[PDB]
């Protein structure tokens, strides 16, 4: 049996790869889906519930409920679509309103495989995360399976440390 059950949520604007990231890592209720994954991490069995939320603003009200329960939040943008990076303050406002104060946060620049179409630099993503105390950052590619395990596993590691 599992040592821990944890909920994490994936948020961000539409088309950034939130569903692709969740499905690459793993395999009705309005505005949300979820996958369950049992991970082994530092000898601990963790039953992970990953909520995948709607991206459009009209769904903020529904999805807000799932923020409070989240022990970790993955906020995703698309490195090739600058407006998904420009939306991040809106997502940070959603976090301030609804997340737990103790929620762990991770910023992800997804679509690293599309490096030639890059609109946002790595420094931009790093500097954004750095402004938010405790927020981790990395770039990933759901398509190329780069940093996919790592965004979930690192976030889980951060969560477990702080309990
Ligand atoms: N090239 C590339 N395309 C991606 C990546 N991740 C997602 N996509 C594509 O982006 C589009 C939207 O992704 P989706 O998972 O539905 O985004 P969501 O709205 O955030 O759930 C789809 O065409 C995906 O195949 C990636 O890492 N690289
Ligand atoms: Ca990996
Ligand atoms: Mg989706």
């Amino acid at each position: 049996p599992a040592d821990f059950k944890l909920q994490v949520i994936i948020i961000g604007s539409r088309g950034v790869g939130k569903t692709s990231l969740m499905e690459r890592f793993t395999d009705s209720t309005v505005g949300v889906d979820f996958k369950i994954k049992t991970v082994e991490l530092r000898g601990k069995k963790i039953r992970l519930q990953i909520w995948d939320t709607a991206g459009q603003e009209r769904f903020n009200s529904i999805t807000s409920a799932y923020y409070r329960s989240a022990k970790g939040i993955i906020l995703v943008y698309d490195i090739t679509k600058k407006e998904t990076f420009d939306d991040l303050p809106k997502w940070m406002k959603m976090i301030d309103k609804y997340a737990s104060e103790d929620a762990e946060l991770l910023l992800v620049g997804n679509k690293l495989d599309c490096e030639t179409d890059r609109e946002i630099t790595r420094q931009q993503g790093e500097k954004f995360a750095q402004q938010i105390t405790g927020m981790r950052f990395c770039e990933a590619s759901a398509k190329d399976n780069f940093n996919v395990d790592e965004i979930f596993l690192k976030l889980v590691d951060d969560i477990l440390k702080k309990m």
